[PDB]
């Protein structure tokens, strides 16, 4: 795949949708050991590296409007966790014991300067944050931040399963993942002399927009930790990349909607070489220890649709706008 094209596809559609959407959306899938985290960060990088170059030149151009306005209100359609329930989550080590395994259990909000959280079924492990060279117009939003955390799953109505299928659709906070995209469409959809798309992104910056803090995945911890992931004013490119960002099911098949009605969305979705990451994601269960060799790897690979792939494209959305890339070596 060629990472600069994406980046000029992605400036095209936020030159296009300048005047109609404060932010374009991205969206990038792909089964285990496909690329989609390394394709995402570099695609980010490539982009805000040109704004960099840009700023050179045009030292000051940015400017941040609507000083006069109040800030978007981005979780008032959800019900407040009284002080009373925040309390107890909290004192059951932030989880909702009744309700981790509920794709239709309600995102609430609470106050955490004033900083409001918004937790859905996998409590305060996957909670959204919202707030009230240096200056990066793209970010990324790794899905892994969403997985459920270690002690969520010891919940399950069988805790001895989602530990064995850790990385499957129902082991990640898809409640929350689909509010941050409501947050993310919300934000996209706000009221917002030059062909220059960074002269006109930099004369529109508005600071109605609060920072929004999404959680990130610790790989030595082996779950999720907390705002790794800065979403600002400034960030007019989201970059999401994820397993089931294209999933036909329960809330992640809301996802895509959710995103495309914004009118600001490209989605891409890995074809993969399958010997090669067959052969990507048995070296990293072995190096990872899942595995005493090799070809152990390849079999787990081989028998698990999780991993090879198959559960994701056997479970696309049917839409006609789903770009497939490849990304071999
Ligand atoms: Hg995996
Ligand atoms: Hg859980
Ligand atoms: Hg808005
Ligand atoms: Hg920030």
């Amino acid at each position: 795949v060629d990472t600069h094209k994406l980046a000029d596809d992605v400036l095209q559609l936020l030159d296009n949708r300048i005047e109609d959407n404060y932010r374009v959306c991205v969206i990038l899938v792909g089964s285990p050991g496909s690329g989609k985290s390394t394709i995402a960060e570099e695609l980010c990088q490539i982009i805000n590296e040109k704004y960099h170059t840009f700023l050179s030149e045009h030292p000051n151009v940015i400017e941040v409007n609507d000083r006069l306005k109040p800030m978007v209100n981005l979780v008032d359609s959800l019900k407040t966790l009284q002080p009373n329930k925040v309390a107890e989550m909290i004192e059951n080590q932030g989880l909702f014991k009744d309700h981790v395994e509920d794709v239709n259990f309600q995102p609430v909000k609470y106050s955490a300067e004033e900083c409001t959280a918004v937790v859905a079924r996998g409590g305060t492990a996957n909670a959204i944050r919202i707030a009230a060279d240096s200056i990066n117009i793209a970010q990324i939003v790794p899905m892994d931040g969403f997985h459920l955390s270690r002690r969520c799953l010891d919940l399950f109505k069988d805790p001895q399963t989602a530990h064995k299928r850790r990385g499957s659709p129902s082991t990640f906070d898809s409640n929350n993942f689909l509010q941050l995209c409501k947050i993310l469409a919300k934000t996209s959809l706000c009221k917002v002399s030059t062909s220059s798309v960074f002269e006109k992104l930099s004369k529109t910056f508005s600071q109605t927009i609060p920072d929004i803090f999404v959680p990130g995945f610790n790989h030595a911890l082996k779950d999720p930790t907390p705002d790794q992931y800065c979403i600002s004013k400034f960030t007019r490119i989201v970059i999401l990349e994820g397993l089931y960002l294209l999933y036909d099911q329960e809330n992640w098949k809301k996802i895509y909607k959710t995103l495309a009605d914004t009118g600001a969305l490209l989605v891409y979705k890995i074809d993969i070489d399958y010997e090669a990451t067959e052969e990507r994601v048995a070296k990293r269960h072995l190096q990872s220890g899942l595995v005493t060799t090799i070809a152990e790897g390849r079999e787990k690979f081989r028998s698990n649709d999780l991993l090879n792939g198959r559960d994701i494209d056997n479970h696309l959305i049917k839409v006609d706008n789903i770009v497939h890339i490849r990304n071999d070596h």
